[PDB]
């Protein structure tokens, strides 16, 4: 805590060098969500960490999400959500509420928390300066022709305009909402979006906070927790996983394969989780790396 | 305009030169509000105008407000107004709704409308990168010691960071919300705020859209609106009209005095009002200039 | 007349946005010539139109020529032309006079007018910093190739250094005279030369002023509104156009086919013809576009 | 021309170092005129020298004049003068001929000569981008007020825009013709103009070619044909000089006092005169240093 | 060591934020010497720390010294020192050996150690590009003693050229040797020199490694040594000290008074001493401030 | 001589224009060594020449060597050398002395000599900022297997970082010593190294000072003295050349066959040899150009 010998405090910082050296001047996309937003002590720690990275010469890019906040508003307002299946179905009136909450509330919280350390955080959506557009998406059953609503995926990204912000020393706080070729705003999956922007900016790393200690090869058995998994194998386990990890996983795959050296799935329930995963050799969380070939499977 | 002789169209476009020359490379703060937001045809025209200025080498900076939208939400949601003689009393919870509507809704509308022409508009508040801080304010009720709530005025502004945006070719869409010293976000008067940022950025002009045709030396007599007035002369007729034109006018004062060559109070009920006031000698409103 | 209602002016200006967005930040080569040089109003207008584009964020590159001025100056000097197959031959003594009238007279004219609006206009020839060279020109009189003096065509262009000028906010006024591969100055044909530099700079539009009112398929005026034709239908129309406008057309054809988006053959006899052509579509001649 | 032992050539070159070092990266205004323009071998040598300076990291700015060429043209056109004091009044038309000759002919010659070595020379007047404006001038004939036409002096200069050209590696060839505050272009004295732009650009030196070997207090043989001089010492010799050397001297005055470390009045009749005056200690010309030395 | 739990490890890091923020983008001059150079584990740790600072956005500037190495060489070479009462006289031959050892040996060691982490370290002296000149120094013994030889103090510094190196991401390793006004190379006191360059570059901090745990108020009192002092108090305890701390002391003075917010005198015998003094609230060493 | 007439002097300076024009803004690698370092008048002239090139807009890059100085030190320090086929076998203890002398002494001399004209010269090795790495090379004694110690060739070069120095107006003085893949510094052949950096920087020329007047093709016959040999033609002489020209010549091949338009082998015993070879059409020294 504080009664720790100085000679040991230095032995901690000193060990981070190999990491500070690997991240310096590099972009790092962090997907904020889960207990990280909920718990006060956790988020306050998250904001402090972003400042840490910023004051080390690292370029953090935060991508956050909503859901509970969005549902809370839709209820508090009284919108009777329609369910064209097993999904919420994002209708126009709903999009307005989603965007309102995500950008005007959730993101605001984060920005102010970060800026408690300096003029760093700046909130933006795909709408602002058209940082990134979206393409309408839909779900299955089997005709797959089910229109879920104004939901979509990140289509294109203006990495140029984005890398300009990190250059000015700002920490962009992204709210997954982007217009399509026609101009209508669409709500995008925070996880997938984070992966998209990660690849586009040529990020050195992609972090994703979750209320889980890692990835499970077969959920029930917690002995199936992998601290590191190679791309080829993950792509083969995808069609046999939990739906809640599919976005997290696909995001990592799209990222690590799109060029992002590695993607991490850490436990956001831990205080200063980002500092631990970046400057400590703790085998906590799941690390994804590009790896194809029978040998990556055989070993 | 098709049956309008070509020799006239030319004169209209030509007569713009003297103005395009005066505004080129200069910053122009425009305060959006009133029918401008309400009417669809008007706002769509407003967005097109901002693109016009942008594609002419001019640097527009939009500052918008709420109020009706904010009240609509506070009601539609359920939040009961716990008032004070004509003031809404922005409680910590009210601020949350205000900021939510202004930034996450009102501003969004504007940004998307502008960006229908290109990657121009970008929404920001005083919160983002601490573009500008605020100082808690209080209005006149009984002796004036009334803390209406989380309301304030623009204290400091990071003109540097702002001039950086206009440099990148972006059109900033500001939502009057800035953190005080301690760091708590407040709600600022769009009109006054627009005036603050105008002066800070060394803007060539400050435009303010209103549902009124001008300034009134004699109200309601109609042939007594000044086409152009000047500082000092305004301060004399300052205490004559009502409270709705006080901030507007007071804003233009703080503006011209703070360095802004001139402030304009045009009628936002007119389609393409900004184009008329900037490239047509026909003053759509009243121009305020530094007078001796 | 000023009776034009304030809402009609707004419509005019507003209707120019789609074009400002298209030309902004781009290069536009204008071939100044014809009565546009002669008439005291038209010419004074052209200078304003260039200043206009310059203050809109556009990049204008004027390319002019002499002709009537040259012959005129030769008459005063008493230099009798040495014709050969209808071609006056450019003897050294003549080249000297062209460089004088073209670069020291007609060019200074434009530069000074344009510069009444600001430090924009700057006159140059291929000789200056070797911005562009010229290749000998050979023409047949009767049976075969013959030398017609010191006449040439635009060959190499330092588009890199050329684009630097417009980037510096300067309006390059070009006098079609370029050095031979061995440094022998030549007189180039403004028309063909304009189309040449237009292509070398990779410019959006090519504006060509002419003392002729229209492109003609015959003149049962109703079928003269070729407001916009395309690059192939004009090719087949080339063996049936007026004798005074074939070069204006061949120039446009070259430019567009080469890589220039659009070519406009407007009637410079119209005050503010440039403006009318760029922000309106109201009949100023033809717009040649990529077609086939 | 050969037979010169290499060990000596090296000595010659090595001696330019102190000078190359003093001029490197600095601006040097050179006033072209006289036999320099007339003689073919001389001008061809002048152009080569400008290229020399350019390829050494020096920033040469050439200012030329006319007169004989201008008069030659006016005669072919029969524009006979309206002299009113030993000089021609610059009627609006005469200006047109002057500008035509200076910019469209005299300057052209120079530019092409220089560019025979590379994309260096670029011709400009005060008209282009308003590099420098002019103020109407009027020389006292019997009283004081006597307009002599569209003649003037360099008023303001856009040193910024000018220093931009030398930055791009260009050698500006200026033709003394500038616009008036009310947009009226006049004809300016090459000598005085050269001095004006020299001071404005903060030039390290100002050279002026003449058909004279130096300055003379009086007009006979040995002694008063000086080599070094300064302010005050010249100001007193001003009213004692024929008009054939008044603007020349004043040019050096307005320049040195203006800031230019030194102004030189060399003999342009010598081949490669500029190379001799800049990289050879034998200064066969009249230099003009700061007025507080030998005061 | 490694058994330390995660959270306790993260906390150590987190507690560094207030410091990384204060040093980011700032220059930090570190005077290397003593056991720091001697002990292998210590220097290897020193080099790692410089890389730490470098990879955090901090700009470290290392200034080292010799003495033992210099004396070692002078002995191997068999150069009997011509002493002057407390001082060896730096004859022209001695300077050559000094410079040879300091730049070609001592500094080399450091550079290679640093660059074991990346293309960071770059060795230079006042000689290179004339980064800084020196003025002959005379240390009078009793009343007077004149020149001890080619010894001097840092006169002028080219902070511009220096700040250029830190800009390129390089970590300059300075060897205290500068040119005379006439170009005569001199040997400068590492401590004083470090202070000179510190002030010149507008360094946020000046660190000085020593084989002592702090600054002594009453030398070998132990127990109550100074934890923090300032310009006035530190300058008043000057005439009551041993020579083995005068330069280390004057340095901190010339620095802090010069503009350096604070100078530190830490114990270089501790592994990673620089990391402890910069990112740990350990009250070791001694902090010298200006005051007010 | 002052006795020489001025009309001649000019002719000399003038005749250099074609050369100044060819070298302006270009890099020129000069290998310093031999009498050039020994003789005082010669080196003082060498330093003046580098300043000449620098003050002409040329970018000189000096690469020097040792050997005699290195051997001189090894002897004074009494370090017995282990030989192999006639090689010193650079052990870790010898390398330290080599680097010490080359960088901390030989190079220092040169730098200070150059900077006697201005803040130009800056000494660096492959160690600094890792400007260039080295690869262990072994010699051949009719059985290549001869690890003659820490000797190697220039492997990679950071032309970027190097071209940055010449950009700042500095004259880099290189001491052939570079890190190994693992950081083990090695001593590199000045001649070959100079050739390596020459090619890497895209140098316009490579000069090499020697105590020989030319390139005597095949053993003593003052008649067989080339003046301008070429690749291939020269290549077929290496196996039949003295050992004192093998590294020089083998270095001139990698230079021109590597990109460098031409390499020159001049006589460094001549005062101002560099000025003669670069601005005098003297046929002294041997030139090497490309030739399939
Ligand atoms: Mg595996
Ligand atoms: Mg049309
Ligand atoms: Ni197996």
């Amino acid at each position: 805590i504080e009664a720790l010998p100085t000679h040991i405090k230095a032995q901690v910082l000193a060990e981070a060098l190999p990491w500070l050296k690997q991240l310096h001047g590099k972009v790092v996309v962090v997907k904020y969500g889960g207990n990280a937003m909920t718990d006060d002590t956790l988020r306050r720690a998250f904001a402090a960490d972003m400042a840490f990275l910023r004051n080390c010469g690292i370029h953090p890019v935060v991508v956050h999400g909503g859901g509970p906040q969005i549902t809370a508003m839709l209820r508090r307002l009284g919108i009777e959500g329609d369910f064209k299946g097993g999904f919420r179905v994002t209708t126009p009136e709903v999009l307005d509420v989603a965007r309102m909450v995500l950008f005007g509330q959730v993101g605001r919280e984060l920005v102010n928390l970060i800026n408690a350390h300096g003029p760093y955080a700046v909130g933006i959506t795909g709408e602002d300066a058209q940082l990134f557009t979206a393409v309408r998406r839909s779900v299955t059953v089997d005709g797959v022709a089910t229109d879920i609503g104004l939901v979509g995926d990140v289509d294109q990204v203006n990495t140029a305009a984005m890398l300009d912000l990190v250059a000015a020393g700002r920490i962009p706080v992204v709210s997954t909402l982007a217009p399509d070729a026609d101009g209508v705003v669409h709500n995008i999956n925070a996880d997938t979006a984070a992966a998209a922007v990660a690849e586009a900016l040529g990020a050195e790393k992609l972090l994703m906070l979750t209320d889980i200690d890692g990835l499970y090869t077969r959920w029930p058995d917690r002995d199936s927790l992998v601290s590191e998994i190679d791309t080829g194998t993950l792509a083969q386990l995808l069609p046999t996983l939990e739906l809640g990890m599919v976005p997290k996983v696909e995001a990592c795959l799209r990222a690590v394969i799109g060029g992002v050296p590695s993607a991490h799935i850490i436990d956001g329930r831990v205080t200063h989780c980002v500092l631990v995963e970046l400057f400590t050799d703790a085998g906590t969380g799941t690390k994804v790396v590009r790896g194809e070939g029978h040998h990556h499977h055989h070993h």
